[PDB]
């Protein structure tokens, strides 16, 4: 790969988005490598309804605010032949019925792929695909405060995720051969947390917070 990717400088990634007191981080990391790949195939980036997410992918297994998981919220736009933009179906936040409404469909996909459980196969399909949803150990006090620099917690689990990202890309701090390296992760709670809404997390420390565990992105 490449020694540093950062896709927003490519146009791949929308602003930074807040899902609320709502457990639908699943939806906003699907929507983010949605987003990503749809402006891959055709390179118009347009933003992409959680929202349609949460209210309509229970058939595919995922549970509202209660939860999801990426490869659901892919396999229901497969599924159902399409995902309305963010304007025509915006966030509220909250469960709801379902509104899918196929006139302003802006996005499909044709399944995923699971990428193998570690940083070098990460590192390769961030360098060669785009963003990439992951599944992170979010649960310490640490990550919600957050400010700046790498992230590196003690007590985080590779096994044991709670929480869906984006990956946008990686890189490293200081010199090289230092081997300071991170993933450039977007969250979806908002820019006032974190490095304007964003994370640097440890890089090829033996798949810290489990970021390579559970990583994916839909076939467009
Ligand atoms: C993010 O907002 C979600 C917070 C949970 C506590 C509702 N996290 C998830 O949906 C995670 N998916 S899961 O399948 O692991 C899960 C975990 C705990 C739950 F209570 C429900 C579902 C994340 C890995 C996407």
């Amino acid at each position: 790969a490449p020694r540093s990717v950062d896709w927003r400088e490519k146009g791949y990634v929308t602003p930074v988005k807040n899902q609320g007191q709502c457990g639908s981080c699943w939806a906003f990391s699907a929507t983010g490598a949605l987003e990503g790949q749809m402006f891959r195939k055709t390179g118009r980036l347009i933003s992409l309804s959680e929202q349609n997410l949460v209210d309509c992918s229970g058939p595919q297994g995922n549970e509202g605010c209660n939860g999801g998981l990426m490869d659901y919220a892919f396999q229901y736009v497969q599924d159902n032949g399409g995902l309305d933009s963010e304007e025509s179906y915006p966030y509220e936040a909250t469960e709801e019925s379902c509104k899918y409404n196929p006139k302003y469909s802006v996005a499909n996909d044709a399944g995923f792929v699971d990428i193998p459980k570690q940083e070098k196969a990460l590192m390769k399909a961030v360098a060669t695909v785009g963003p990439i949803s992951v599944a992170i150990d979010a649960g310490h006090e640490s990550f919600l405060f957050y400010k700046e620099g790498i992230y590196f917690e003690p007590d985080c689990s590779s096994e044991d995720m709670d929480h869906g990202v984006l990956v946008v890309g990686y890189g490293f701090e200081s010199t090289e051969s230092d081997n300071n390296k991170y993933w450039l992760v977007k969250n979806s709670w908002g820019e006032e947390w974190g490095m304007g809404g964003y994370v640097k997390m440890a890089k090829d420390r033996r798949n810290h917070c489990g970021i390579a565990s559970a990583a994916s992105y839909p076939t467009v």
